[PDB]
């Protein structure tokens, strides 16, 4: 793990030089393409992508698992929807399935620490059946904590040498959003209010007590927010280091990772404290509808693409923001050059 | 014309609290996936949809065009570039045509007015080589604006027959970012300062007498901005006209229409003006990076689903979110739902 954290490339400055002059060239005003320009620079800089943007396969992964602060009455839906959206994944009828194979996307459902039977056709990585209440205590072990990092990493790496170029990521889990905002508070030093949102439907009048419960996990716990596998093991969950496990694993590949919502930026804050190397391999999605996105958002000073008040999760952001990815790339690849219309601007 | 006008038809309430109800009932909690759910219901009370989101053929709407004002000193493109990149157009190597075919849909080049020879390849519509001068005086006739806008809006209505059923509209004019501001500011009675832009690169410096221009042409010609017509015979473009005239077309035949920027934000005002029936069918696509655009966009009361700080025009914000509308309809049809799965929220 010391030597994954080790081994991350640094973005490739070469193949980026080489790409905006390429891109100041095309049959347009320079700049006017704007963020599809930046965009298209950026993936040149990444090492896993041969020194041109470029997309071969797409995958999204989605990290499952139950969590015990669900006891707290923090959530609205019932527990078992984690397991039964995990089966529905493997049917195809969800929505970042739907999503994913109009981007001609593959899903890769992994189950973290659901509590219920394994269910068949779900990658099995549990740690264990659902993770401890952070109302009273840590969310797992440290130990925990860096076994499953090692093991999504690697697995995430390994579609690499499947053809994968271009990641996705994304979750389910009920009550989820509520550790989200406990590692939002300690890694962004706010208040607990200013970052705790609706989740998934909850009541207006429950929302003080979603507030409190987060207090009390932080508290308790006295996460280090200078340690982030500290902050994760302690107010975070199985699905959230997960999420942070692959875009370690994308970065040490040298390939790109596609934020979903507020679930992925917490974990994104988490693989950023961890490892600032991770940065450059992440690129936003949507603006989340969740309270909590803005500040968020800031901390990792990314601006999304979309806007869609989507709050949904499960990686469906991420999917709906591929097409953007496969757009730079034509562009960079199939525009015409302004000399060759004899076309000169000042 | 004014039956035209008379029979664009009324969105119809019945199919969309159809689809209202059916999305209520999709796999996710009720109202997470935000604007894409909205979007969906929209496209249901479209009429030539047949009651339901759908996507068929796909058509982006180019209208290319020379203006007067060119002489002004308004524009750093060459004037010519108007000709070279219309016949591009018909190359498949511009912006539009490569988002186009990223998206699966058909470039459709209309010349309304550029000042060369005639093309071949590209549709021809034009009224004159050029417009007039704006900041001396009108940009067209009254008659030649109402016969290109009858001609443009059956030109649409006819693809409609054809199978077309999501349009998206641009255009290519040399100078053309100084009618467009002119429009947004007699519209939106915005002093020309707070929408008046760059556009293409235009220095620093340059700045203030395009600011001066566009007073000029106001001042000089007097438009009406309770007669839409009025305006962009005025201080409009053929370009101006044609775009307005797809957005009349697509509304009469009951069909959606994807904006593009700052331009079409312009077209877009005149054409509510003009009837305000046709606003139900209009659908944002990105938020240009022009000046004006927050100002134009508040008086279409519309919010767009991309940043992408794009500039470059041609229909290629319209190319670029096609994609968002086919998922509004991939979700509307092939999620689950959450009776199957037994699943019960509060
Ligand atoms: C120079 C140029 C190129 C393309 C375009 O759409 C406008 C201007
Ligand atoms: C009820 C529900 C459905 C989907 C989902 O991702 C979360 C909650």
């Amino acid at each position: 793990l010391h030597a994954l954290l080790r081994d991350i490339p640094a973005p490739d400055a070469e193949a980026m030089a080489r790409t905006q002059q390429h891109i100041d060239g095309l049959l347009k005003p320079p700049g006017s393409l704007g963020r599809l320009e930046t965009l298209a620079v950026q993936l040149a800089g990444m090492p896993g992508l041969n020194g041109t943007p470029q997309v071969g396969e797409k995958a999204v992964l989605v990290m499952c698992a139950d969590h015990g602060v669900w006891d707290e009455g923090v959530a609205v839906s019932p527990k078992i929807v984690t397991a039964i959206q995990a089966a529905n994944m493997t049917r195809g009828t969800t929505g970042v399935c739907v999503l994913a194979a109009q981007a001609g996307a593959k899903v890769h459902v992994i189950d973290v620490g659901i509590d219920a039977e394994p269910i068949p056709g779900v990658v099995n990585m549990r740690v264990a059946r659902g993770c401890g209440n952070i109302a009273v205590g840590p969310a797992m072990s440290r130990l925990q904590a860096e076994a499953l990092l090692l093991e999504v990493s690697r697995y995430t790496c390994d579609l690499a040498q499947r053809g994968v170029t271009l990641f996705g990521v994304g979750e389910l889990g009920m009550a989820n959003t509520t550790p989200a905002a406990a590692m939002v508070s300690v890694f962004t030093g706010s208040d607990a209010k200013e970052v705790v949102g609706i989740g998934a439907n909850l009541p207006p009048s429950r929302i003080d007590n979603k507030v409190d419960v987060v207090r009390r996990a932080i508290a308790i716990n006295q996460p280090n927010p200078r340690d982030g596998i500290d902050v994760l093991s302690k107010v975070g969950g199985f699905d959230l280091v997960g999420m942070t496990g692959v875009m370690l694993g994308a970065a040490r590949c040298g390939l790109p990772v596609l934020l979903d919502g507020f679930l992925s930026y917490s974990a994104a804050l988490a693989a950023c404290q961890i490892a600032p190397a991770v940065r450059p391999y992440l690129i936003p999605s949507h603006f989340s509808a969740e309270k909590g996105a803005r500040i968020a958002l800031a901390h990792l000073s990314m601006e999304p693409y979309l806007h869609m008040a989507m709050r949904l999760g499960e990686g469906s952001g991420a999917a709906l923001a591929m097409p953007i990815v496969e757009a730079a790339c034509a562009m960079f690849h199939n525009m015409g050059e302004l000399a060759a219309s004899n076309i000169v601007l000042p």
